């Protein structure tokens, strides 16, 4: 199809090196991150979501970090080996920039599931590296009272992992601090472009992509709206059909419709 370098990048913070699917195409990004049950060593992206040919071309690079099933893409409590919001957020732009020569900044994040919540979460407390976020079937508000349980429950089923140890005991209130519906504010006033998309149905072709709770990240994209929109946010692109899988079927085109809005973002 076309080649991509396999980058083994250094996690300090995780303590080993994770592969990154890295196509160059200029000094700004796309990071893509994939859904809960995640490739350990080549992104879904890749493989099932079309990323390389859809995104090839277009004056953006493209960067698919493998790895990160059943972690939210954020840094755990008691996880040594799940600090992603450091990786992405810092070591790995830090790395990109130090060897392949992209900019520190002004970059794009876009997911589906666990990644699309990573992409607005990434973007809400890290602006200054990523100026786009872009989720599909995302988990936008995952502290809210039926999403938090929903969340523990299906990363146990499906991951074999308590979400205790990822952010507290919901009951402490830190799953907040992380929140991008809580934190609707930050993307707001940041001018972060904003792209949400998710389907008015909770149809899941991979129960363990959406950890057989389709219905609550397709709830948590309606809500966010309607915060994103209170807030005073007015740099979004919002779509909710009504057919549509939360699955790479939908996933995989949907990239290919958001194309030409990250490269107007980001490049």
């Amino acid at each position: 199809a076309a080649p991509y370098e396999n980058l083994m990048v250094p996690s300090p913070s995780m303590g080993r090196d994770i592969p990154v699917a890295f196509l160059a195409g200029g000094p700004h990004a796309v990071y893509l991150l994939d859904a809960f049950n995640a490739g350990p060593d080549v992104s879904n992206w890749v493989t099932a979501g079309n990323a390389m040919n859809t995104l090839a071309g277009k004056g953006i690079s493209v960067v698919a970090p493998a790895g990160g099933a059943y972690s939210m893409y954020t840094n755990w409590e008691q996880d040594g080996s799940k600090q992603w919001d450091t990786f992405l957020s810092a070591e790995l732009p830090d790395w990109l920039a130090a060897n392949r020569g992209l900019a520190p900044g002004g970059h794009a994040a876009v997911g589906a599931a666990q990644g699309g919540y990573g992409a607005m979460a990434l973007a809400a407390f890290h602006p200054d590296r990523f100026g786009f976020a872009g989720s599909m079937s995302g988990f936008l508000y995952p502290s809210n009272t039926t999403t938090n349980g929903a969340i523990a429950a299906g990363m146990q089923q499906f991951g074999g992992v308590d979400t205790n140890g990822m952010w507290g005991a919901p009951q402490l209130g830190r799953w907040k601090w992380h929140d991008p519906w809580v934190h609707a504010s930050l993307l707001a006033q940041n001018n972060t472009r904003v792209w949400v998309w998710s389907p008015t149905n909770p149809g899941a072709s991979d129960p363990a992509a959406m950890i057989g709770q389709a219905a609550e990240a397709m709830g948590n994209s309606r809500m966010f709206y309607n915060q994103y929109r209170s807030v005073g946010g007015h740099n979004g692109h919002f779509d909710f059909p009504a057919s549509g899988d939360n699955g790479w079927g939908s996933w995989a085109p949907q990239l290919g419709a958001m194309s030409g809005d990250i490269v107007g973002a980001i490049r």
